[PDB]
Order: structure tokens, then C-alpha cells, then sequence
């Protein structure tokens, strides 16, 4: 993952977010700060907030990261796809974790129903929630989810994915 | 998978079941015939029926398959384990399907909450529900689930697993 791709990973609330484009920001729902009246200096009313389960997407009415190109955001990825979780730590440390993705489905995790995709790490911490799952397609990168959960032990993680009905996912 | 292992796969209700031992039979809950007053000629009262979600286990008070040895039944298997789904078709055809197992979790599938493990086929049909997921450990085979679901397209399947709390599963 190149420097510019990492610059998209942003500290947000109790976790992190990812700039898909100059105006689009995605993150995990449970890290989004409520009680606030604005995000990155933009009033809530000037933002289109779409939240589906643990997947949250913000569309600002103003270019927040005009330096970035738009990049492709898909709903999860095919079974077996080896992604990379672009985890940033508060210290600044980068911890890219390779993971082979599994099935997409709605899973009951810690009481809440999470629509995402699990995967097997090839460790994560609570504060990592929001980190983007990415993978390379040709010479460009694609983001397909945001870190939403991990098992206590073992090597299982889950990235929440955007809403969407498909035949490849467990409905 | 040897002949004796396949002889454990038994037609049951709208699907199939698996003889773990002379007295233990496991199958998928939604294939179990209700309204009946007995199973394999044994009155319901003489059977200990344990059903947890889509996982059902029968313990008969009498040896039904005294020809079989007991074999190991575990709750799912480690991420990445390549299992084999011992699918039998009504015609008699054997269709062993290789699948690399994924995460264990409670998934909302077709309205119902299924506690199982998904996997990627390396196709199944409704009537296959109940087929055992098995894998070889040393010189012996181990069963760790029963077919409970499959995606419309793609290569995703799910085997229901017995109840049990663990740190490697998404709780
Ligand atoms: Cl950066
Ligand atoms: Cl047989
Ligand atoms: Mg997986
Ligand atoms: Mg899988």
C-alpha cells in the first residue's frame, strides 16, 4: 500500500475513518462520535450521513480532501480474496495485516447484528475499528470494508460492508 | 473418505443425518420431521433430542448402529481447515465437495439465526442439508458440522455446529 493510500486512513472518534474520495468518508458506526455538532469543521446539516448497521458513509457538500483522487469502494470482495487491513496506531505506527477474506453475511457480534465479511489473518485491537480493508486490482487499490470486530483468540476478523443484496452473500 | 465413513450418512426427513456413533445421530434441525412419533423405530420418549439452532443431535437409548465405532465430533474446525462435505444424492450418487472453512459465528440466514461455520467450495442443493462436514486428522476422520445453507451464487456454504462458547468464534 502506497503512502497516498495510507494518508486516507484518518483518526476519527474512538477509531478511524477512510477517505474514499475528496467528499466521501467511510468508517465503522460504533466509533462515530455522537453529541457533536460537526465533523472536520462541517455542520451535520451539510453532511449526508448514511449508516447501515456497522457501516457508515459520510458525503460532505464540500471537498474535504481535494488532494485525493476518488477510488473504488465495493461491497466486500470475492471469497478467498487476500486483503490488507490498513491499521494505524495512535503512536503513528503502521500495521498492515494480511487477511484472506471469507463469507459475507449478517452476524450477531457482541449483541449487535453486523453486516460484513469475516476473514483469516495471515493482532488487532479495539482502537483499530474503522481501518479499511483494501486489495489490489491491477495497478489500483480497492477498499471493500472497515474493521468492525475480531475474535478474542485465533485469527478471525470482520469488516463491515456497505448495504447491498447479492447472490454471493448469505442472505 | 472411506466406505464405512459414507455409510454413516443417512437419509432423514427432507435431508440427511450422520451417525457419530452407535447411539449418536446429528443432522440439521430444519430437515427433522415433526409430527412423527418415532425415529428409526424408536419412540421419541426413548430418545434424548438436543437441538441448538440449526444443529440437532439425537442420543438413542439403544444401539442403532452397533457396527460403527464412535468417532470424534467437534464444534467446527480452525479457520482455513479444508473439509469435505459428504453429500449423498437420492439417486445414490456420492458428491464429496472440498471446502476451505472460514469463521464460526451466528448468522442471520433466510430469517433464521444459524450458529455455524461458513466455507468456500474448492454445487450443493436444498436436499443436501444435513450432510456432514468432515476432515482428516492423522489417520482418523473428524466430523465438525452438518450442511445448513449455501449462497444462491458464488461458492459459499455453511455448516451448523454444536453449541459451545469459545474464544476463536465470533460471539
Ligand atoms: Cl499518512
Ligand atoms: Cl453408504
Ligand atoms: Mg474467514
Ligand atoms: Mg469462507
Amino acid at each position: 500500500a502506497p503512502p497516498t493510500l495510507w494518508s486516507r486512513v484518518t483518526k476519527f472518534g474512538s477509531g478511524w475513518g477512510f477517505w474514499v474520495s475528496p467528499t466521501v468518508f467511510i468508517t465503522t458506526t460504533h466509533v462515530v462520535p455522537t453529541g457533536v455538532k460537526e465533523f472536520f469543521g462541517e455542520p451535520l446539516s451539510s453532511i449526508a450521513i448514511h449508516q447501515a448497521g456497522e457501516f457508515t458513509q459520510f458525503r460532505f457538500s464540500k471537498k474535504m480532501r481535494p488532494d485525493l483522487t476518488g477510488m473504488v469502494l465495493e461491497e466486500g470482495c470475492p471469497e478467498g480474496t487476500v486483503c490488507s487491513v490498513l491499521i494505524k496506531r495512535d503512536s503513528g505506527e503502521l500495521l498492515p495485516l494480511a487477511v484472506r477474506m471469507g463469507a459475507i453475511a449478517s452476524m450477531r457480534i457482541q449483541g449487535r447484528l453486523v453486516h460484513g465479511q469475516s476473514g483469516m489473518l495471515l493482532g488487532t485491537i479495539p482502537g483499530d475499528c474503522g481501518a479499511p480493508y483494501v486489495h489490489k486490482r491491477g495497478n489500483d487499490w480497492v477498499v471493500c470494508g472497515v474493521h468492525a470486530a475480531a475474535t478474542k483468540s485465533g485469527n478471525t476478523v470482520v469488516c463491515a460492508v456497505q448495504a447491498g443484496e447479492g447472490e454471493t452473500a448469505l442472505e
